[PDB]
């Protein structure tokens, strides 16, 4: 149908905007702490602690499959990155501190992305 195509074009455009958002958030992680999944070889007990692991590579795979239907789903995954790190790692660690900085810097980006999503529709 033509409606299905129009909906597919909307999803494609949302994907384009989320790619730009993802790039901007990932630049706020210049140490690449959140770039890849936590290694179960190196942290064998990780899944005893963290039930839904997340990282930027995993988000990018989902994004490129057009697997985010709306900005709320994308934000949920971003928040997992932060929130998982702040639970597993103590306050005095470079990891926890990196997460706090990512959260604070990413908030700005996400605030305008929400306005852009509502605005463009």
């Amino acid at each position: 149908s033509m409606e299905q195509v129009a909906m597919e074009l909307r999803l494609t455009e949302l994907t384009r905007l989320l790619r730009s958002v993802l790039d901007q958030l990932q630049d706020k992680d210049p140490a690449r702490i959140f770039a890849q999944p936590v290694s179960l070889k190196e942290v064998p007990d990780y899944l005893d602690h963290i039930k839904h692991p997340m990282d930027f590579a995993t988000m990018r795979k989902r994004l490129e499959a057009q697997g985010y239907k709306n900005l709320h789903e994308f934000e949920e995954d971003f928040d997992l990155i932060i929130d998982n790190c702040m639970k597993y790692n103590a306050r005095d660690t470079v990891f926890y501190r990196a997460a706090v900085r990512l959260r604070d810097q990413g908030g700005v980006v996400l605030r305008q992305a929400r306005r852009e999503v509502d605005s463009i529709g």
